[PDB]
C-alpha cells in the first residue's frame, strides 16, 4: 500500500496496536517484497514493540525465507545487546517463533543464539535465559545438543543476586530436566545442595521440588488443571465431506525443604510463594514431622494477605494428598473459609472446597455461604465438577 502502509505503520507504532497487527496479519494471509522490507527497517528504526510485531507477524504468515532471514537476522542481533522491558519478551517471542518457523537457517540461528547464551552465562542474562527457553520448548533436539556447558554455566548463574534470571533459569531448569528424565541429575542435585548450604533458598528448593514432581506426576496433574479451569457409535455421512535418582534423591529434597520452609517462613513474599507453591507437590510425594513443618507454613500464610490464593491451593493438595491426618486441622480451614466469604480472589476459595470435595453431610450447610457469595464461572464449574464427582 504504500503510502497508506506507511501511514498504519506510523499510526500502529504510535488494544489498537493489537488490533493494527492483527489486520496486518490478515492483510499479509492474502499477500512487493522490497517495499515491505523497506516498510519493516522504517517501523524498525523508530515503536519498538510495533516493529517486532510486525517482523514476527510478516515472518509467520509470509513463510520463512532465506532473504527474509538473512535481513531480519541483523535486525534480532541488534536488538538482544539492549532494549527496554516488556519489549525483550516480545523479542523474544519473534525469535521463538522464527525457531518454530522451521527452515534451512532455523539450525544455524538456534545454534548461534545457544552459543551466545551460554557466553553470557541485566537486558543481556534475561534475554539470553528467554531465548533458552523458548529454544528448549520448541526445539528439543538442538537444545540438546549443549547439555553440559548448559548446566555448568547456569548452576553458576542461578545463584547470582537477582530475581527475574532466577524466574527464568528455574523455568529452563524444568524444560531441560523434563527432556532428559524423557530421555546430570547428581550434579544437578550436588549444585543445588551447594547453593542450599535468603537469595539461595527458594532455587535450591525448586531445583529439589523440579526432582520430585518428574518423578511423580500426580501432584503436578491436579495444578495444572486447576490452572487450565459426539460418540464412536455415530454413524458418518453418506457423502464425505472434502477436508531412580529423582526417587533416591527426593528423600534428601523433602528433607532439605522441610527445614527451609520452617526457617524461611517470613525472611525476604517471593519465598514465601515459592515455598507454597512447592510444599504440596514434596508433600505428595511423601507426606509426620515434614507433614507438620509443611502445615505450619501453610496455615500461616493462610491467615495472611497476598498469599491466600497460593497457600489454598497447597492446602487443597495438602487434602488430596493426606488424607486421614489432615482431618485434624479440618475445623480451623473451616472457619477460615467462613471467614473469607463474608467480604465477597474466592474463585481460588471455591476450587480448594471443590479439591478439599475431590464430602461430608456438613457440606449441606456449607452450601448457603458459598452460593450467598455470588455469580462466578469458578463457582459454577466447582459445583458441576462437586455434582459430577459425589
Amino acid at each position: 500500500s504504500n503510502v497508506s502502509v506507511l501511514q498504519q505503520f506510523a499510526s500502529g507504532l504510535k488494544r489498537a496496536k493489537a488490533a493494527k497487527e492483527l489486520q496486518h496479519y490478515v492483510t499479509m494471509e492474502l499477500r512487493s517484497t522490497r517495499f515491505y522490507d523497506q516498510l519493516n527497517h522504517h517501523i524498525f528504526e523508530l515503536e519498538r514493540k510495533g516493529g517486532i510485531l510486525a517482523i514476527a507477524s510478516l515472518i509467520g504468515v509470509e513463510g520463512g525465507n532465506a532473504t527474509r532471514i538473512g535481513r531480519f537476522a541483523n535486525y534480532l542481533r541488534n536488538l538482544l545487546p539492549s532494549n527496554d522491558p516488556v519489549v525483550m519478551e516480545m523479542a523474544s517471542k519473534a525469535i521463538g517463533r522464527l525457531a518454530m518457523a522451521g527452515d534451512t537457517f532455523t539450525a544455524e540461528y538456534v545454534e548461534f543464539e545457544v552459543k551466545r547464551a551460554l557466553e553470557w552465562l541485566e537486558g543481556r542474562r534475561h534475554a539470553a535465559v528467554l531465548v533458552l527457553r523458548e529454544l528448549a520448548i520448541s526445539v528439543p533436539t538442538f537444545f540438546f545438543q549443549q547439555v553440559q556447558p548448559f548446566f555448568d554455566n547456569i548452576f553458576v548463574a542461578v545463584w547470582d543476586p537477582k530475581q527475574a534470571i532466577r524466574e527464568g533459569a528455574v523455568a529452563a531448569l524444568r524444560a531441560c530436566l523434563i527432556l532428559t528424565t524423557q530421555r546430570w541429575y547428581r550434579h544437578t542435585f550436588e549444585e543445588a545442595e551447594k547453593g542450599f548450604d535468603d537469595d539461595r533458598i527458594h532455587g535450591a528448593l525448586l531445583i529439589l521440588n523440579e526432582l520430585v514432581r518428574i518423578s511423580s506426576m500426580e501432584g503436578e496433574r491436579l495444578r495444572e488443571e486447576m490452572e487450565e479451569i459426539m460418540g464412536f457409535g455415530t454413524k458418518p455421512r453418506h457423502i464425505t465431506p472434502f477436508t531412580l535418582v529423582e526417587s533416591r534423591c527426593c528423600r534428601d529434597l523433602m528433607e532439605e525443604k522441610f527445614d527451609q520452609v520452617c526457617q524461611w517462613v517470613l525472611k525476604c513474599s517471593l519465598i514465601q510463594m515459592t515455598i507454597l507453591n512447592l510444599l504440596p507437590r514434596l508433600a505428595a510425594f511423601r507426606p509426620t514431622q515434614y507433614l507438620q513443618d509443611t502445615m505450619n507454613h501453610v496455615l500461616s500464610c493462610v491467615k495472611k494477605e497476598k498469599e491466600r490464593t497460593a497457600a489454598f491451593q497447597a492446602l487443597g493438595l495438602l487434602s488430596v494428598a493426606v488424607r486421614s491426618e489432615f482431618k485434624v486441622y479440618l475445623p480451623r480451614v473451616l472457619d477460615i473459609i467462613r471467614a473469607a466469604l463474608p467480604p465477597k480472589v474466592d474463585a481460588t476459595v471455591f476450587t480448594c472446597i471443590s479439591m478439599l470435595a475431590r464430602i461430608q453431610q456438613d457440606i449441606k450447610e456449607l452450601l448457603e455461604p458459598m452460593l450467598a457469595v455470588g455469580l462466578s464461572p469458578a463457582l459454577t464449574a466447582v459445583l458441576y465438577d462437586l455434582s459430577r464427582q459425589i
